């Protein structure tokens, strides 16, 4: 048994929401929550924005700190940071960028850094501003990630539509 609450199961492993990610943790208290970040851990808008404004910008000066000391993160690869006031820790995940150019291949390894973890919230990586299409989001989520996934979609004519498409 866990906290998390109203969600459809797509899975076995594999559940959904309509909820802002922000919302969604400070309601939860996840052991896990995701951040969609990026290699410099700058966060300036999508999830990064929301949870680190969340945070009163301590998410930004943690981050600061870990970049100074080890340089960027991979695309595909990420850091366990704490949480703050919205989790136990922060797993900040670096999907692949469409509109920096990056190679979405990398976007399954992006998701294997969730099965280093028993139970996660967390977004649907690449999506929004980072140009993916969410219905391949989800696809990718449910056929790499093997441990618990909570999935927060914040807009709901996303969400009707990724509910209404999974095969
Ligand atoms: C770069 C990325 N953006 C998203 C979508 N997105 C943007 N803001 C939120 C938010 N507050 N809550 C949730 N659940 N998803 C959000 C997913 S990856």
């Amino acid at each position: 048994v866990n906290s998390f609450s109203g969600y459809l199961k797509l899975t076995d492993n594999v559940y959904i929401k309509n909820a802002d990610i922000v919302e969604e943790a400070k309601k939860v208290k996840p052991t896990v929550v995701v951040n969609a970040a990026n290699v410099y851990l700058k966060h300036g808008g999508g999830v990064a924005g929301a949870l680190n404004k969340a945070t009163n910008n301590a998410m930004q000066v943690e981050s600061d700190d870990y970049i100074a000391t080890n340089g960027p993160l991979k695309v595909g690869g990420s850091c366990v940071l704490s949480g703050h006031n919205l989790a136990k820790h922060c797993l900040h995940v670096v999907g692949p960028n469409v509109n920096k150019g990056e190679d979405i291949q990398l976007l399954k390894s992006a998701y294997e850094n969730f099965n280093q973890h028993e139970v996660l919230l967390a977004p649907l990586l690449s999506a929004g501003i980072f140009g993916a299409d969410p219905i391949h989001s989800l696809r990718v989520c449910v056929d790499t990630v093997r441990t618990n996934v909570y999935l927060a979609v914040f807009d709901k004519n996303l969400y009707d539509k990724l509910v209404s498409s999974f095969l």
